[PDB]
């Protein structure tokens, strides 16, 4: 009973290290079959997310396939057993496509290095959103990024007044949310950043020290910087970088410290695959290291708690949660490219309104 | 009077790596002042522990000082304010000495790579020991090694029926305790060993599979050996070895897995300080890694619970805790040397009865 033309950004070439998006991605026109199975729905993309972790998804994405990503979609149509009905707004891993057919169920990431199952699509309730907390925050402080930061700080890390908290990769939205929440819990907060502008932004956000990870050239330099920045050692480490900065942090962990491992930029992007062994350092401190994969927290109860507990703080300017919303489906790969550019006009979460 | 002669093994030389006990240590006669402060007491060594972790204590020991070690001692004489009366049996870090004077209080290991505090001497009660659990077990299944295994399995690791549990260094006392406890909890248990007699020993103790690292250093032979022994991935890892075994285990961690890091033979003894980055492997499984330092559990309540739970299991022939007791104060560095030798017919805790 039907088809429609759509556009997709597909993976044309696997390129290691820092992405060249113009070479990796190609925009194609794709005829989408619109006849829905029983549980299927036809969705229209409204916003897509661009995130540094897409660098790894992309390398694991079969050539010719669309680029997966977090997105906000609108149900255009729905078969008889669909979880949502036309007009519903939903958040799921819809990707860099203007339109798609999906049943919304959890779905195994077959070609992944780790056999991940993307979560079932979730329904957005528009009453949560207005001009101080727009719908796009469902891909940011009210979505994946916010759930990652809020989940780590309320379900694993137990920040206590007087703790020293280090946040690597603090310039991105997840780490700025973590530093701020840690500051709110009485902690001294040490961040890392890639430029002096980023460094200045973090301190105006409440970070007590900001190490320029340009020094990563020398572990000893980095360790010195950290020792000075954290003269009493490190109680909590929120890690998005790995590499020489995490090496340094593990040499100065205090007793009972907690390390949350969220991403490893230096290994994934910069190909740092070999280095000092870190497990010898956690023994005497009785440190706890936990991998973060915040899809495990995608439950109705958590989205309610996240909205009540965090939405208030954002709306009343207690929590800074910045978004850079770019325009147009054709500009998705360019907006993604800005994430890896040292030249930084990117405050917080970069998104694309389609 | 007011004096007595003693013997002491003193650190004559620092040799890194596998220890050459005959060269490193030296038996000296030493005159001991038997005039005691009101809180001091004069102690006679009854048994002395030899442990692989003394290789690192030795490097921290000022040339000429006696070698520290766990021991069982008896009070020859006490001041009217000493915590223990004459005749009382006590356990503490008394060292490779026939006699010593001490107040039994917590003592900081100053030359330690980290500020460690040795615990206050504890009183041993003869009621807790019998022909199945003799006094010497206060250095073994009823001392530090038992506390480490029991503490990790009741305070951190939650083995569930059907888990696969990997135990590094499985033929030492700590690793065989953990393995048998994991089996009772319904796990499939995989151990690692150096010889075929060592692997046989582990199989006699109920380990479902044993992996030989003697022939495996290439972590690809290791990873494949591990993949065969644990075809459904690893749920719990109790690590005393580190090295390429640990690297292999981290590549096959299941969701919700737990890693207990208790020592790193490969780092401390064989000096394997560099290796592949392991933290990228813990994100998707949401693995939890914890440094184990069992001194934090030396409390009266834990000791009492250790004797109840673990001691009862041992008396009922449900847990096997083996001990190899060498005799003679002059053979202590010889008994220590067998820990690091191949051609090793050692079963469980190695001790010297003096």
């Amino acid at each position: 009973l039907g088809s429609m033309k759509t556009e997709r950004w597909v993976v044309r070439e696997h390129v290691e290290g820092v992405p060249d998006a113009a070479r990796i991605y190609e925009k194609v026109e794709t005829e989408l079959n619109t006849r829905l199975g029983e549980e299927q729905m036809l969705l229209k993309t409204l916003y897509v997310s661009v995130d540094p972790y897409l660098q790894g998804i992309c390398l694991d994405t079969p050539i010719g396939d669309h680029m997966g990503a977090d997105s906000i979609m609108q149900v255009l149509d729905a078969g008889p057993n669909a979880p949502f009905r036309p007009g519903d707004l939903v958040q799921g891993f819809g990707g860099w496509r203007t339109h798609l057919v999906s049943d919304g169920k959890p779905k195994l990431w077959q070609t992944g290095t780790f056999p991940m199952v993307f979560p079932a699509y979730r329904k957005l309730d528009l009453r949560h959103y207005d001009d101080a907390l727009p719908l796009s925050t469902a891909l940011g402080v009210m979505g994946g990024p916010g759930m990652t930061a809020w989940g780590t700080m309320t379900k694993f890390m137990q920040v206590r007044p007087g703790d020293t908290v280090v946040v690597s990769g603090a310039s991105g939205m997840i780490g700025t949310l973590v530093g701020q929440m840690a500051k709110r819990a009485g902690a001294r907060v040490v961040g890392t950043a890639g430029s002096a502008g980023k460094a200045r932004y973090l301190s105006q956000l409440g970070f007590d020290a900001v190490i320029d990870y340009k020094l990563a050239d020398d572990a000893d330099k980095m360790r010195e910087a950290l020792r000075e920045a954290a003269p009493d050692g490190v109680d909590k480490y929120f890690d998005s970088i790995g590499g020489s900065v995490t090496d340094a942090v593990f040499s100065m962990l205090n007793v009972g410290s907690q390390v949350a491992v969220c991403w490893q930029w230096a290994t994934q992007v910069q190909r740092d695959y070999h280095g000092p062994r870190l497990l010898p350092y956690i023994m005497f401190p009785r440190a706890t290291i936990r991998g973060i994969f915040s899809l495990e927290w995608f439950t109705e109860q958590n989205w309610s708690a996240l909205h009540e507990e965090l939405g208030g703080l954002v709306r009343r300017q207690e929590l800074v949660a910045h978004e850079t919303v770019q325009d147009g489906f054709e500009h998705i790969p360019a907006a993604y490219q800005t994430l890896f550019s040292a030249s930084e006009s990117n405050r917080g979460k970069v998104l694309v309104r389609v």
